[PDB]
This record gives C-alpha cells, structure tokens and sequence, in this order.
C-alpha cells in the first residue's frame, strides 16, 4: 500500500499502530537524528516488515539523519540500509526480527534505543509511559507482574488488549492493531 511511505511513517494514524519497542526506536531517532547499530536495524527491518519500500526507505533514513550531509549519509550509511532490503552482496531478502530476535541481541547501553522496553526499562518508567496509554492502576500491576516474571511478550499482549492470540513479534502488533483501526 502507497499509503505506508517515508513521511506517513511519521504520522500518528500509522505509529498509532507500533509496539513499544518501535515507539521507543522512534523517539530515539527523533531526538538525536540518528540511531545506533542495533537500532538501525530493529526499526529498519520493521519498517521493511510493514511495506516501507526500499526507496521510501532511503528518503526515510536519510531525512531522519537530518544533521549529517547526503554524502555523508551516502558514504556512511546507505549500504547498510541497502543490504538490508537484499539489494547488495548474496541479495538476501532478510526477514523483519521477531521478540524472540530481538531480545537476543546485545542489551541496550546509554544511548540506545533497540530491545525491548518490557526488560529493559525501570518499573517507574513503564508505569509513566502505559499511564500516558490511559491503562489503570490495576492493568498497570498486572503489565507490571508480567514483567517481573520475565514474560514480556506477555505483558505486551497485555499492553495490545488493554489499547484497543499471543503477540510475539512487533510486525504482527502493527498488522493486528492496523486491522483494527
Ligand atoms: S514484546 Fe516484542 S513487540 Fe512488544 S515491545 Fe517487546 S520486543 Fe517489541
């Protein structure tokens, strides 16, 4: 669909859609212009999973990277976000990560924005965000104990049901969610 491009990704109809993660990837990349490895790659391969074609997806990136130059982005960048729609070397059409993918990868240090909120946030910063999500005091301990125990794509199926089967990848959110709106 033409109506998932560089600039509706932006918008409130579409990010409506997104699970934390991606939310989280997104104000990451709104706030500095830039994202570190593993969170190009999350956001990337997510929007890749959601129809973002590979040309919208470089007018994506590189307006995102507002602050460096077009060469720069080209020098710098542009092969990474390439190889990741199969566009250069063994041509792989490399498939969006999973939760189960994505909470494998490195934990997020200063400065990063990839993984998975539900693991890696304090219990006072996700109480702030799903308060924002208009969730209850009472939804807000049972996302919480789903936390606690370690099941976090449990407490994001949770998050799923409070907003609008079991949830356990962020392109099946936004196509469950989409369908809903
Ligand atoms: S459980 Fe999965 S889709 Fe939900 S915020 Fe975590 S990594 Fe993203």
């Amino acid at each position: 669909s033409d109506e998932i491009n560089a600039q509706s990704v932006w918008s409130e109809e579409i990010s409506s859609n997104y699970p934390l993660c991606i939310k989280n990837l997104m104000e990451g990349l709104k706030k500095n212009h830039h994202l570190r490895y593993y969170g190009r790659q999350q956001l990337s391969l997510f929007l890749k999973g959601i129809g973002l074609s590979a040309d919208e997806a470089l007018k994506f990136w590189s307006e995102a990277f507002t602050n460096m130059t077009m060469e720069k982005f080209n020098k710098e960048y542009r092969y990474s976000f390439r190889h990741n729609y199969g566009l250069e070397g063994n041509r792989i059409n490399y498939k969006p990560w999973d939760c189960h993918t994505i909470l494998s990868k490195p934990r997020p240090g200063r400065g990063d924005y990839h993984g998975c909120p539900f693991r890696d946030w304090s219990h006072e910063r996700l109480s702030a965000e799903l308060r924002s999500m208009k969730l209850t005091q009472a939804q807000i301990i049972s996302v919480l104990d789903s936390c606690q125990k370690g099941e976090y794509t449990i407490a994001c199926t949770k998050v799923f049901e409070m907003t609008h089967t079991h949830i356990a990848h962020p392109n099946l959110y936004f196509e469950r969610s989409r369908q809903l709106q």
